[PDB]
Formats: structure tokens, sequence, C-alpha cells
């Protein structure tokens, strides 16, 4: 029922929200569903960095993670990262969705 | 014997050449040998960038490759882009050398 009175913005990789002391800005990742965002939140005393949830595929079936913004961020100086940690106990990398598409692509051949 | 008559400079990350129309920049890249650089030889009709050989290490021995560097040239503009393929066959990840020097350690331990 909250749909009425709630204000719903949406934003896009190049929007920036100012506010008195503090902005914030958006930079792809890529995950287990479309359309994710990292963030980044300018502060006085530093930048703070919010990897959302992130894996990382060079090969993906959406828009690739932006690691020419990524690496700006990095340069511009960061305060703290907050980073994902779901998957850290394993050492592996992971297998991209192009390789998961080409697996369900033969399935459909040979059944 | 050729040594008396030969000119030998010595450059480092930051260092420039210029020539007429034709200048040389140089970034850290990681290798089985220290002291590894890639290569972006700048041209009026585009930007050239030589990987040298590389892998990728985030727990190098040495000093890290310059991943910001990398990126910025790629936003900077590239033409063409000369890239080592020889352990192109290989899906894995390249182990890092933090890894086999805890193997060494572990021998030297053991034995």
């Amino acid at each position: 029922g909250l749909l009425r009175q709630t204000k719903l913005n949406i934003i896009g990789e190049d929007d920036i929200v100012k506010f008195r002391k503090t902005a914030v800005s958006f930079f792809r990742t890529t995950h287990s569903i479309p359309d994710s965002y990292g963030i980044v939140v300018k502060t006085p005393p530093g930048n703070i960095v919010h990897t959302g949830d992130f894996k990382f595929d060079f090969t993906p079936v959406g828009e690739p993670a932006n690691l020419t913004k990524m690496a700006e961020i990095g340069k511009e100086g960061v305060l703290c990262l907050l980073s994902d940690s779901t998957n850290s106990e394993n050492p592996e990398f992971t297998m991209s969705e192009r390789r998961v598409g080409e697996s369900i692509h033969d399935i459909f051949r040979k059944v």
C-alpha cells in the first residue's frame, strides 16, 4: 500500500546526488541479478566505498562491470571500503555466466 | 665489447621520452622476473600499447602491477594492443608467487 506516499528515484551510472556535506555516486558491478551498482559516499573526512554484492565476469551477459571507474575511484582516494565477503572462503575464480549459457545450449541440443 | 660505444638509458615508472611526433611511456607489470614494464607508444593517429610479458598477481613479491595506470591508459584511448599470448590456452588463474614462497618455507621446515 505504501506506493502512493514514497518518493522513488531511478539513477544510473552517471548520476551524482549531492547534499549539504555529502555526495553519492555509482559504479556498475556484476552479480547474479541485472543492473547492480556499487556506491561511493563522499564526505569531508574522505570517501567511503560500498561494493554492493559483486563478482568479476569479463564475459558477462549484461553490461560489463566498470573497471575503469573503479580504478579512478581508488586513485581519487578512498578512506574506507565495505566489501562483499560472502564467497571469501573459495580460492577459485568464478566461472562466467557465458560458460553456463554455453552449458545450457548444450543441454538443449542433446535432450 | 660493445659496452664502450652504446648509449644505455635507465628509465622508471614515471619517465616519458619524447620525440618529434612520438612519445614513449611506461607502466609496471608482473612477470617471472623483477622490474618488468609494459609500454605505451603515443603517435598522432592514436596510442599503441605493448603488454611486455605479464601475468596478474595481487600478492606479488615485488612492486604490484600498476592497475590504476593501466585503467587510465585505456580511458585516454588506445588504438591498438599488443598482448602476451603465451599462456592463453590455460583457463585457470595463475597461482601467486606468494603461494610458492609459502610452499618453499614449508619444505624447509619438514626436510
